[PDB]
């Protein structure tokens, strides 16, 4: 296919084109979306985070959920000062796209008195049950280290938004982060952002599974009416779905016989055997993949192996199927367009947003990491490391032009 289409960007975008790496296809034209960073570059309240996940709403909303973010004061030259760590907080963005427009819809220990402390600090959004910090504790802006909960996707069903919060265990200290379980959380969508009923959890079912795999943290909602669910474990990509639209129907696990048969069972399956049912080719390897239909062909976006830099999309003829033909998209950016260091540990959650794509372009943003924890505060620039980068890929497309079909 020589046809090699041009993307009309709005110079009010504020996109920058990123030049030619090594890694992405000469039709792909990958953009630095500089509206989005600038949004996520504050000085007041949420300052820095991970996660990042949205959710279009029915009213025309987005909603952003985070995991642990940083919530307090920015000092000059992006100098990041006085702030709590929250496990987890949400907000809601409403049309506009000015910060007046982010809605954050957070626990703050106080913002009456600018020169005392704890100013613009916020409580963990979701606290988990087994998490032994005293209530007493909680309310001194004390923040869980034991037990908590990390978002997963979220749908809408009956307009109310179910979502997903995976149980995470950091009490033994070789195995951190260890995944142990999910809780269903259904919000209401009544009022406008602010009011008392708009996104105030309704009801939680914390013992929703004690499953090691994380079903759910990504989610694809088929025209067939299922939810699908997927999980990585050792990056191989497994898959389950739900009975019907909503979130709480029969989970059923796209499971491999010892023959690689696939079929699907109401078992939740072993780890050994969710990776021998891997959904991507056997010589590749994924992480937080996010699948999404275009056409008739399932297109999947993850990150590479080992916080690799290069995002790689498969394609299938099922949001199940056989994800063949691995492409790389881009190339993630060695250094961050931040006062001070540049370079940067490690790069993940490489997420997808559908609710911000303005023409079917793929919106995608990054979470960061610097080595040293510190290095988040007290210098110029140290708020910028972790923080997600929004970037924007038109004609993503074309990476199958010159290939055969399905």
């Amino acid at each position: 296919n020589s046809e090699v289409k041009m993307p009309q960007i709005d110079s009010e975008w504020n996109l920058e084109l990123m030049p030619n790496r090594s890694g992405q296809y000469w039709k792909v034209f990958v953009y630095k979306d500089l509206k989005y960073n600038a949004l996520f570059t504050r000085s007041l309240g949420w300052n820095g985070g991970d996660g990042v996940f949205t959710t279009g709403l029915p009213d025309g909303n987005i909603f952003w959920s985070f995991n642990d973010s940083f919530y307090g004061v920015i000092n000059e030259n992006r100098s990041r000062g006085n702030c709590s760590f929250p496990r987890n907080s949400i907000m809601v963005q409403t049309p506009g796209e000015k910060d007046e427009n982010l809605v954050w819809l957070a626990d703050y220990v106080q913002t009456n008195d600018p020169n005392a402390d704890r100013y613009y600090q916020v409580r963990t959004h979701i606290r988990h049950p087994k998490a032994t910090l005293s209530d007493e504790k909680i309310q001194a802006g004390e923040i869980d280290q034991d037990y908590l909960y990390w978002a997963g996707d979220a749908t809408i069903y009956n307009n109310q938004m179910q979502m997903l919060w995976g149980a995470v265990d950091n009490t033994d200290p070789n195995n951190l982060m260890r995944r142990f379980g999910t809780c269903l959380a259904t919000y209401s969508l009544e009022g406008k952002p602010g009011d008392a009923t708009y996104m105030k959890l309704i009801s939680r079912n914390d013992n929703f599974n004690d499953h090691t795999l994380g079903y759910g943290d990504t989610m694809w909602e088929d025209e067939d009416g299922h939810i699908y669910l997927y999980t990585t474990s050792n990056y191989k990509v497994a898959v389950a779905r739900t009975a019907t639209r909503d979130l709480g129907s029969q989970w059923e696990y796209y499971v491999a016989d010892p023959q690689g048969h696939f079929s699907w069972t109401t078992q939740y399956p072993s780890t050994q055997d969710a990776e021998n049912s891997t959904i991507i080719p056997l010589e590749s390897a994924c992480s937080m993949p996010w699948v999404f239909k275009k056409g008739d062909t399932y297109y999947m976006i993850g990150q590479s192996m080992w916080f690799g830099r290069d995002v790689l999309m498969f394609r299938s003829k099922h949001p199940y199927g056989p994800f063949v033909d691995q492409k790389t998209l881009f190339t993630l950016p060695e250094f961050l367009d931040k006062i001070g260091e540049q370079r940067y540990q490690h790069v993940y959650m490489v997420n997808i947003h559908p609710a911000l794509s303005r023409t079917g372009e793929l919106v995608i943003s990054t979470n960061t990491d610097c080595s040293n924890f510190w290095d988040n505060f007290n210098a110029p620039g140290s708020a910028d490391f972790y923080r997600p980068y929004f970037y924007r890929v038109f004609n993503w497309e074309s990476l199958y032009d010159n290939d055969a079909p399905l």
